This record gives structure tokens, C-alpha cells and sequence, in this order.
């Protein structure tokens, strides 16, 4: 369906949402960060905005949604954490364990 529909089905309290692209180092490396964490299987998941040919108006969505369009653009739970730096700042902190364990999402 549409862009706010593929974006808004996703995005889940208590669940880790990566909006990602191919061929984006940044991705990869968000992808790294949280995939080395005991999260709960089922509670992270990466979704490719390209895989059904709608790439901009998912972007222009986000974009609408979080005030940046670009990928990676990473939730915790309804909480947009923001892109890769984002996130390497809360992992670095120890935000991002005390985030993930106050949500219930640790495994
Ligand atoms: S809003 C969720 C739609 S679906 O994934 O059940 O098809
Ligand atoms: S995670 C995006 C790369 S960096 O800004 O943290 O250097």
C-alpha cells in the first residue's frame, strides 16, 4: 500500500525498526551494533525501503515522520533514535542497553 502504511505497520513499542537501503555502509553498520545484542528474536527487525519499488516515498515519509529522510533511520519502539551516529552515541553511553531493557526487548 502506501508509504505511511509500509512505514507505519513496522514501527512497534517495544521493538527495534532499522529502515535500511542496499548498498549502504552506515546500514551495515547499525546492523552490526544492534545485531551483536541479546535482542529478543522478532524484536529487531531491518526493512528494505527499495524492495517494493516505492524508495522515495518511503524516504519522503520518513522524512514527514522524523525530520530526516535518510536511511539508516532506526526506532526504538515508536522513538526514532535517529540515523547510524545516533545510535553509536547511545551504544557508547550504555543509553541503548538501558533503552532496550526498560522496553522489555532483551531476549
Ligand atoms: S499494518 C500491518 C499490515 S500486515 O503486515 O499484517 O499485512
Ligand atoms: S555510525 C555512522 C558513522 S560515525 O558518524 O559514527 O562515524
Amino acid at each position: 500500500g502506501t508509504a505511511q502504511e509500509f512505514v507505519n505497520c513496522k514501527i512497534q513499542p517495544g521493538k527495534v525498526v532499522v529502515f535500511i537501503k542496499p548498498t549502504c555502509p552506515y546500514c551495515r553498520r547499525a546492523q552490526e551494533i544492534l545485531s551483536q545484542l541479546p535482542i529478543k528474536q522478532g524484536l529487531l527487525e531491518f526493512v528494505d525501503i527499495t524492495a517494493t519499488n516505492h524508495t522515495n516515498e518511503i524516504q519522503d515519509y520518513l522524512q514527514q515522520l522524523t525530520g530526516a529522510r535518510t536511511v539508516p533511520r532506526v526506532f526504538i519502539g515508536k522513538d526514532c533514535i535517529g540515523g547510524c551516529s545516533d545510535l553509536v552515541s547511545l551504544q557508547q553511553s550504555g543509553e541503548l542497553l538501558t533503552r532496550l531493557k526498560q522496553i522489555g526487548a532483551l531476549q
